[PDB]
């Protein structure tokens, strides 16, 4: 059978599965729903949450910290990310394709320095106190959320700050703002931009696979400490419409892919819903949707438009890409004849012959 | 709202939440109840149990082993801890403030060498077979518990020991003792005290924070192997009555604190009971009570008496202390003006000014 | 009380607890049932599954890959194991007593080169996507299972392979085979045998314990990378009928033992079904049965026939063997007199005397 869209567990449609935590004229912050909820075939993803952030030009996400580690990737645009610690501040500008880990509890803030290009960010979260959920703690005081300092008693805030509660409530609490995302004057932005491990960029190196129809960029834990702690890989691949990414599977990594821009059909061959029968999963992906590719499941992606997609690899270290067709990295073709002769009905010379036909690799026609 | 005592999830009152496993004229052994039971905000603490031990002078806890690792800390007094292995014995005297890991399965015993000072021990347990519970296996045979050797059949015990079951049952089983804690003659104690990684001491080094009102001692995994395996930190801080430990939060470590001696009010600002509203948690702590401070939650402690408290830091490596007031380690004050100007209603110069007022650090008045 | 066979949780009778996934004239593939299902005393084993494979001479297990790491051990016979990767093939012959890790997702196959000796394999599995279950994905197409390539649409398979779906369905799909285990001509086998970390062997080194009645072979993570990743040990011990393996316990490792050949009675002293009462667990083990020995539980094995058994040690690093009787590795006898004098009713000199009697070690009479 072919589980499609609606009843397909791995397809995560944007405007249905995301939950908006905040939204206004300058941006929105929404969280994808829990994975494990939908299927035990994704049990091990329960410790992770996907977060999407949209920010209009010249705006700022007020200071706050969550109780989760954060892998931050910039899908489109450029933002100035700032981390502050009890002993010091640290800022960097991030171009599209850049990433950076945000230790759990690190107060920080973002601003879209640009004057007309929007900011799009994907965030992989890993909660501390509870595997399935995290808590943002906002320092600011706005009509939307309340400052966390406002959670302490007068006696404390008074002693802590040395001042009558009144002087405090005036300066720090109730002339404010209405949301956690506020616009700034270009003068102000220019101010906090003269400062701008540390952020690294996936699309800044020899891609892994490449050809007329598409290129594949990937960065692994082996070559990056921040990535090695999360034990995960970043991956970004763009294909021309009409392209096909040949059926392949990841050795042990579980993949969370998000569609940056473009359209595409995905075919995933996996487990049904303790037998050996295999079921097919299909879905049409579009901008922002999320699709989960379980470890070892064979998958094929078809770009029915010029698209580019980001993928997080959970449980990545020493993961391998096994292509079931084509020349490069084609496990199928490493099986000695005498075996595939018995594997498939046809004769080994015939099966092989069939295999060796498609002289292309990874990114072919359609 | 302000969840207080009774309905506050993180407050663990001594005489209600502890479960006594043994008790007599010379001591008691009780276990704190499971954390995760009370709130999903403490899900990740489910793998840990707190154990309290009280021992009158000149007594001994008979030989046994549990199926859990054990972080042993001596709150008050001094005890002689002995570990025995198939290839050898190892003993050390531990003064108050000392700690030492006890590998799971290591048979051991404790004795209070002292002649009039009681022994108080806190124990952080990490079970093996079951995440939530551990099993003590006592070698001794007393009216309280039964020897585990008594669980084997006659045919085995006979072959294993070479002797009729009768000679065995006499020597090893049913002239014995009534409890697992027995008193000894000073002569006997003096005997097992001439022997007395290895035990380390938290209160034996430059404290982290210090002033007229209090000092803070902390030892981290970075600087201690035993601690690095458990990936946790030990911490001990004493404050003068009237003192206040300024609102602060730990970057990623979850903290299990126990009150050694003294009284104190605690204010913890955390999550309610998937929104951004913040709730306040309050409670009055007294000798032996246990309070759990979730990672990243802002907390303030007030010593309404001269107290000293121990704290275990779970998930400690690279954890950071963010103070929301005061001079030292005050994240608030590392945020550039132009930002806190937009963060809080008042002007940046005013907010800042307010911040820079309290010239004290961590331990202030009240 | 004495929980026996039927109601004993740790006893896993072969023909009742195994589930056959495939079976024919040349072999069978069956999976043991989930551990945690039967008792919370085995909660931490939930991430593991036991797999048994039987293969008649001169046969082959067709190509496939599962979504689980695999510790492969050859109980009896010799098989030629082949791993294929997108960049290359790797084969080795394995004699009885050999082991080797099979990374999750690595396509592979086995063949019994021998001409009259059967192949017996035990497999410890560690699933990726779901802690409790794994998925075999077979490349072949047979009346039993269906090829996973048959899960992709015509448009894909066509583009992926460059050929009308018809030519494909003929060569790769529906002259085939009826099962995943097929027999081969000696000519064929001889073919794939001229190639034959890498496989290591437990029974190829100074045993740990040894004497007239039996020897004990063990290999630990300290001395083997593959083993260090799984953080587990391999162990193989053969005893003469009438022998007794003296009551002992593992410090922190949980042990999954399987009976290769022979008969034996096992006595395990563990927890009942939060008190200190101890219950006894007994059972008669026979060829292929599986018995689980929880960390720190005292156990005694009696060979009521000449047997040999394999054991996997989960959570093995720095694990210790504490013998409660005998000379070598007898914790009991490391306890100083003055203590065992108070531990047991009898006098220390008497208890000790009793202890020092049995001059044998590990493997004694009965």
């Amino acid at each position: 059978s072919v589980s499609r869209g609606k009843n397909n567990p791995f397809y995560f449609n944007s405007d249905r599965w995301f939950h908006t935590l905040f939204r206004n004229q300058f941006g929105h912050l929404r969280v994808l729903q829990r994975f494990d909820q939908r299927s035990k075939q994704m049990q091990n993803l329960e410790n992770y949450r996907v977060v999407e952030f949209n920010s209009k030009p010249n705006t700022l996400l007020l200071p706050h910290h969550a109780d989760a580690d954060f892998l931050l990737v910039v899908l489109n645009g450029r933002a100035v990310l700032t981390l502050v610690n009890p002993d010091g501040r640290d800022s960097n500008i991030l171009e599209q394709g850049h990433a950076q880990k945000i230790p759990a509890g690190t107060t920080f803030f973002l601003v879209n320095p640009d004057d007309e290009e929007n900011l799009r960010i994907i965030k992989l979260a890993v909660p501390v106190n509870n595997p399935h959920r995290f808590q943002d703690f906002f320092l600011s005081s706005t009509e939307a959320q309340q400052s966390y300092l406002q959670g302490f008693s007068k006696n404390i805030l008074e002693a802590s700050f040395d001042s009558d509660i009144k002087e405090i409530s005036r300066v720090l609490f109730g002339s404010q703002q209405e949301g956690v995302i506020v616009e700034l004057k270009r003068e102000q932005i220019r101010e906090l931009t003269k400062h701008a491990d540390q952020p690294f960029n996936l699309r800044n190196q020899k891609p892994i696979y490449s050809n007329k129809l598409g290129r594949w960029f990937e960065i692994t834990p082996e070559k990056n400490p921040q990535l090695r702690d999360l034990d995960m890989f970043i991956r970004s691949v763009d294909m021309k419409e009409g392209s096909l990414l040949l059926p392949h599977y990841n050795s042990k990594a579980i993949v969370i892919l998000v569609i940056n821009e473009g359209k595409a059909n995905i075919e995933l061959v996996g487990q049904r819903e303790e037998s050996w029968e295999v079921q097919r999963y299909r879905a049409e992906l579009s901008e922002d949707d999320v699709f989960i590719i379980p470890a070892t499941y064979p998958v094929a992606i078809n770009a029915t438009s010029n698209l580019n997609f980001f993928a997080f690899g959970i449980n990545a270290e020493n993961n391998q890409r096994n292509f079931l067709a084509g020349e490069k990295d084609n496990v199928i073709s490493e099986i000695p004849t005498e075996v595939l002769d018995v594997t498939f009905p046809a004769s080994g010379e015939k099966v092989q012959k069939l295999i060796k036909k498609q002289s292309e690799s990874q990114f072919v026609d359609a």
